[PDB]
């Protein structure tokens, strides 16, 4: 079973980044606002480039979120299928195994939404643009950042967000640098 920490980490995202209207569930539809919110972010024009590419990696990942948690087939994810979907990867990610493919699609993209300059770092700058337009205070973006990047030693590139994004999703350790991927949580 998910101890609290945990169960609380992946609540905390599910009603942050992944339930756009905030209404309980999961559909297509908060999917939809996900990307007029990144639009608007980043002043992508509509059905340019950017913007076909979201839509179509993030109906990938929904397509292998629902395959994964949608228990009843209603099209809809709700918090019960969500935690239920997630104890079973957890587990599964101790025994040594990778994390499900929609959510290495979905770490990629937002690796990517962050990394505006195309460098292959997220700065600072990038980091706390991405994470305020969330809803997170900026002061929790750049202690976070600095956890991150522990202090600049390490340059956040696609692989080390990555690590941290699976430290995130599985870590039952309160110090794991990834805990805090999404603002500093206060521990
Ligand atoms: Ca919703
Ligand atoms: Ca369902
Ligand atoms: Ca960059």
């Amino acid at each position: 079973q998910l101890s609290d920490f945990q169960r609380n980490k992946i609540l905390r995202v599910f009603n942050t980044f992944y339930d756009c209207n905030h209404d309980g569930v999961i559909e297509w539809d908060d999917f939809e606002l996900a990307i007029k919110k990144i639009c608007n972010l980043h002043s992508w024009p509509t059905d340019g480039k950017k913007h076909n590419e979201a839509r179509a990696d993030l109906k990938l990942i929904w397509d292998g979120l629902r395959k994964y948690a949608d228990e009843n087939e209603d099209e809809q994810v709700t918090k019960e299928e969500w935690l239920k979907m997630w104890a079973e990867c957890v587990k599964s990610v101790e025994k040594g195994e990778s994390l499900p493919e929609w959510l290495t699609k979905y770490m990629n993209f937002m690796f990517d939404v962050n990394d505006t300059s195309g460098d292959n770092i997220i700065d600072k700058h990038e980091y706390s643009t991405v994470y305020m337009s969330y809803g997170i205070p900026k002061s929790d973006c750049d202690a976070a950042f600095d956890t991150l990047s522990d202090g600049g030693k390490t340059m956040v590139t696609r692989e080390i967000f990555a690590r941290l994004w699976t430290e995130y999703f599985v870590s039952n350790d309160r110090g794991a640098k990834g805990n805090h991927l999404f603002g500093t949580l206060k521990l």
